[PDB]
């Protein structure tokens, strides 16, 4: 049975996504009994903790410190436990975007110039996305992601893969940057709140950890597969490979004393950033004098918007992760994990809390992380609920390790995004027509889309996809990014009626595969 | 060695005396890069990747290649110093 299917029952195929995963409760209860989920669980932890630090240090910084760090992780935690305790597919991985941040900048500014209260209109905002979340789950509306190909779904993928690439080399040469290299330093300046001034061996110290660590993660992956080692000993080294460099790279850091790398900083313990202009509730109806009447008439409008955009890139994801080539065994959901993140965003805006939603490449690594492989061919994929919650419950108590924490070099994890980048590559198909755009005819694949259509055809449909990529990373650039998602929907109509009047209905069938194997 | 501080009033004409900031772990970034240059070329020599002709001019001169890389590298930063090669004046 369909897990996306027009019926005229209400609460249709959320009653079918139940019916097709509760029954499999026992199952994902034993099943999380292998070390390999303990890698996972240590791998997405670090994976997670990373990013929301930087999203957090952002937003403080951005938004005067209306919200910080310590609501994130605490946040970050509540969402991940219940999402793998009642999502129909709890293998993804929730939090802030960049879009996000961009939205709430702006409704900042816009409350700044109207003179507003930026935090109070949350529960609102919250308000009318829970009353339209249950309009448009009450018509079981799923029906337009069947809409979406592999072509949008790849592209789609390619940009974020690009972007995050982008994001970690930015982060490299910006700490680069920031301790230049002279001839000579004076050593009169304090370093107690932050590092002030160049400084001789930092940046280029963090420089020596990234590229040491990939190099043996690389080194260490490519041997996974060798014939060097029984073939126990080989699965027993080849399951924690990534924590087993991440400490070798931290006893390198702390056998060294003299020179100073940046650690991870937490909060203290589970208090707000304000204490001051905050408390634990936020009264709706207003903090220092009433909410206007006119924004509540007329304050449903960015709720749309980002309905649209947790709803659009949800549901992109959860056509990520169910793909069936990944072995996907059993039941896959859409309807309840979407309903579950709008719902629960909607109460963390009672709160004051900003939503969160399923991040794509946390998903992907989180979905390579749980991999059996083969001699090649991919045999399953180890599918529970046990894993995120273990991440989830890790990163709401990581405030109790702060020795810990506090002796991380931060270059690491910047090498552990350079490998999440790296390993994100794999599934493209867009990367094996760009490999497929320089090597010579002679040595071409066995794939349908090679023998069936020419050469300078190949070429021209890379070259419109590529075009496509060129036109989104204007947009991205764009101060405006706010109209980001539409010119990527306008990926759909562009498939339909343009190309086939360009190319011919075989290449149509043979390029745009909706699987791997059938075309 | 490593240190904390480092005088700058030492002179540098006949030989480096004393420790420096960045001069031999420099030189292993120089190791890493040269090195890793190499075998990624010579690797991808033998691949399918470009027309034979090209690909096997590129690969034929692969270590030249590099050297040119390293030397215009260590041209472009100023500041630090790093050991050259000494040749007699004349016969």
């Amino acid at each position: 049975d369909d897990p996306l299917q027009q019926t005229g029952q209400l609460f249709g195929g959320l009653v079918r996504d139940i019916r097709r995963r509760y029954p499999y409760y026992l199952s994902d209860i034993t099943d999380a009994f292998s070390p390999q989920v303990l890698a996972a669980v240590i791998f997405i932890y670090f994976a997670a903790l990373s990013p929301a630090i930087t999203f957090g240090g952002l937003l403080g910084e951005k938004t005067r410190n209306q919200m910080g760090v310590s609501e994130l992780l605490i946040s970050t935690a509540v969402q991940g436990i219940l999402f793998a305790l009642l999502g129909a597919q709890p293998l993804l991985v929730v939090g802030f975007s960049g879009p996000l941040l961009v939205f709430e900048e702006a409704f900042f500014s816009f409350c700044e110039t109207n003179g507003l209260e930026y935090i109070v209109g949350r529960v609102w905002i919250g308000f009318w996305l829970i009353l339209l979340v249950v309009l448009v789950v009450a018509f079981e509306g799923s029906f337009l992601v069947r809409f979406i190909s592999r072509y949008t779904q790849e592209i789609f993928s390619f940009l974020i893969s690009l972007i995050f690439i982008y994001e970690t080399f930015s982060k490299l040469i910006k700490i680069f940057q920031d301790h230049p290299l002279q001839k000579t330093y004076n050593y009169n300046v304090l370093m107690v709140p932050k590092p002030q001034g160049p400084l001789p061996n930092t940046a280029l110290l963090s420089l020596v950890l990234m590229a040491g660590t990939f190099f043996f993660a690389m080194m260490l992956r490519k041997f996974k597969n060798s014939s060097y080692f029984p073939g126990k000993l080989r699965r027993v080294i080849g399951d924690f490979g990534v924590p087993i460099s991440i400490l070798i790279m931290v006893l390198v850091d702390f056998f060294i004393q003299d020179t100073y790398t940046q650690k991870l900083s937490v909060p203290d313990g589970f208090k707000v950033s304000n204490s001051s202009a905050r408390g634990w509730v936020i009264h709706p109806l207003g903090l220092r004098s009433e909410f206007p009447i006119w924004m509540m008439f007329a304050s449903a409008l960015p709720a749309l918007l980002v309905f649209i955009l947790i709803f659009l890139e949800s549901q992109i994801t959860t056509l990520i992760v169910s793909k069936p080539e990944r072995k996907m065994v059993k039941g896959s959901g859409f309807h309840l994990d979407l309903l579950l993140v709008v719902g629960m965003g909607g109460v963390a805006a009672l709160f004051g809390m900003p939503w969160l939603s399923a991040t794509t490449v946390r998903s992907v690594t989180h979905a390579n992380a749980l991999t059996v492989m083969g001699k090649a061919q991919i045999q399953e994929v180890k599918e529970q609920r046990i894993s995120g919650l273990l991440v989830a419950v890790l990163v709401g108590l990581s405030i109790l390790m702060e020795p810990i924490l506090s002796r991380i070099p931060l270059a690491v994890l910047f090498g552990i995004f350079l490998y999440m980048g790296v390993t994100s590559l794999s599934g493209i198909q867009l990367f094996d027509r760009i490999l497929l755009l320089f090597k010579p005819p002679k040595y071409h694949p066995d794939v349908p889309y090679v023998k069936r259509v020419k050469t300078w055809r190949m070429h021209l449909f890379t070259g419109i996809q590529i075009i496509c990529l060129a036109v989104l990373w204007v947009v991205k650039s764009t101060p405006a990014s706010l109209a980001l998602p539409f010119v990527l929907i306008l990926t759909v109509p562009l498939r339909r009626v343009l190309l086939p009047l360009i190319f011919r209905n075989v290449e149509l069938q043979c390029l745009d595969a909706d699987d791997a194997k059938a075309t």
